[PDB]
């Protein structure tokens, strides 16, 4: 079963691509199983990957869309928007593959092409994102 993108997530999803703020920001995302539907978790602001990290859980797993504020050496800056399958591997396998089955058209509604994912909560660090958004560099 794949769940749909909550159409008001999907709006949240839209404004949030197009922000104008420059700080780093997040939503985080849930299936609700009765639904069937991905649907709005959190909205956070002015976050960073290590306080991003901290609030997924730990053992369950969550979608994130994380627009981040990428300072290049020279002082260049990018706002790459990237996407975060926080997949721990302390997760129930239905769980996981509940989420896992959802995470194509979830990323294709927020028609996103940096698509990541970790298999621990631990590996959501700022070294770890620089690196995975470099390759787009």
């Amino acid at each position: 079963v794949v769940c749909e993108v909550d159409p008001e997530l999907k709006e949240t999803l839209r404004k949030f691509r197009f922000r104008k703020e420059t700080n780093n920001a997040a939503i985080i995302m849930k299936v609700d199983k009765d639904r069937q539907m991905v649907v709005l978790e959190d909205e956070l602001q002015n976050i960073s990957p290590e306080e991003l990290k901290l609030e997924l859980p730990e053992r369950q797993p969550r979608f994130v869309v994380y627009s981040y504020k990428y300072v290049h050496d020279d002082g260049r800056v990018s706002y790459p928007l990237c996407f975060i399958f926080s997949s721990p591997v302390g997760c129930k396998p239905e769980q996981q593959m509940m989420y896992a089955g959802s995470k194509n058209r979830l990323v294709q509604t927020a028609e996103l092409t940096k698509v990541f994912e970790i298999r621990t909560t631990d590996d959501l660090t700022e070294t770890w994102l620089k690196e995975k958004l470099a390759f787009f560099r």
